[PDB]
């Protein structure tokens, strides 16, 4: 996701904390952040080429078919396993269980950049082909103006979406998205949080990809322009990966945590 996914997640997902997920999170955030996780939930983006090593970690490339698989899918352009944002995934979530006990790491970078990698491990066409580089190469129109799809689902959507409804600020899809966690998808959102290990990447990636297959790239052709049909009947789609991002970030920190 761009900015306004990742700030998103991140403010669903604080606001989910438990009292001691909600300590370790203000204890481990630095002062200039001032309490807001949501401030740094793009900090990962940043560090893309002076972390070098930390670029394949925000995706998962895939081949040409509708299913993920960790061990044929996980690794980056040298085939270094454990290198895709799955990966990370466990990773930094590992480094946080460190947090408080007796026994190299830092931690503010671990809980940045778990924040941000549960939001990208959501983001549909950061599950997707290789072929097209998670729809980065595929062209087409947002209306328009000319965009590649990758970036539609990181950004383009959402921003619209704020426009048509919410004022072209996050506040009010925000408060939406939290109504529809409360009222609509209660039942959802407890099969959400489950997770049997950490955390559970794999299950955010095999639906990441299937919304891939189902939504972001079906019906698509370079050169399109998509617009109003193409908006609101993958809208859903966006609202519901972001509430999960932001549901699994805070079940997996107070778990971490806890
Ligand atoms: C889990 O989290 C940790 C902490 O963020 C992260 O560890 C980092 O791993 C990278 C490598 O993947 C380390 O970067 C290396 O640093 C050493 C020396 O400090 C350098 O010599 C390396 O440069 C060579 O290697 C590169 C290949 O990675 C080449 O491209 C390059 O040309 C050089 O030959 C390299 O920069 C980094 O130091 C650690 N940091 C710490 C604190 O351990 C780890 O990758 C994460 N793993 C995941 C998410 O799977
Ligand atoms: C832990 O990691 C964070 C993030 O990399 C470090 O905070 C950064 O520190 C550098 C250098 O002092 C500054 O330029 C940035 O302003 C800081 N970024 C953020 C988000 O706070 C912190 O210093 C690290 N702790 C260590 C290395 O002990
Ligand atoms: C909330 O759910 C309702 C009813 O299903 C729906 O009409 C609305 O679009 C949803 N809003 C968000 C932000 O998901
Ligand atoms: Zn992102
Ligand atoms: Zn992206
Ligand atoms: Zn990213």
């Amino acid at each position: 996701w761009g900015k306004e996914g990742h700030e998103i997640i991140c403010k669903i997902a604080q606001t989910r904390l438990d009292e001691t997920a909600a300590k370790a999170v203000k204890e481990l955030l630095p002062e200039s952040a001032e309490g807001d996780l949501s401030s740094l939930c793009l900090w990962a983006d940043r560090v893309k080429f002076r972390y070098h090593w930390s670029s394949p970690l925000h995706y998962i490339n895939t081949p040409d078919a509708c299913s993920y698989q960790y061990n044929r899918d996980c690794k980056d352009e040298s085939g270094e396993k454990g290198r895709c944002v799955a990966g990370a995934i466990y990773n930094y979530t590992t480094q946080l269980l460190s947090y408080k006990t007796a026994a190299q790491y830092n931690l503010t970078e671990a809980l940045l950049f778990v924040s941000h990698f549960m939001g990208d491990i959501h983001q549909p066409l950061h599950v997707s082909y290789a072929s097209d580089k998670g729809g980065n190469t595929i062209e087409v129109h947002w209306y328009t103006r000319k965009a590649n799809l990758h970036h539609i689902w990181d950004s383009n959507i959402i921003e619209t979406a704020e426009a048509d409804l919410y004022n072209s600020a996050l506040e009010g899809m925000v408060d939406a998205l939290k109504k529809n966690i409360t009222t609509e998808w209660a039942d959802q959102v407890k099969r959400w949080e489950t997770c049997t290990k950490t955390a559970c990447p794999d299950i955010y990636a095999s639906e990441g990809i299937q919304a891939a297959c189902d939504w972001a790239y079906k019906g698509v052709t370079e050169g399109d322009t998509l617009e109003d049909e193409y908006f609101y009947s993958r809208l859903p789609i966006v609202y519901q990966r972001l509430a999960q991002g932001g549901v699994r970030l805070a079940a997996t920190l107070n778990r971490i945590f806890g």
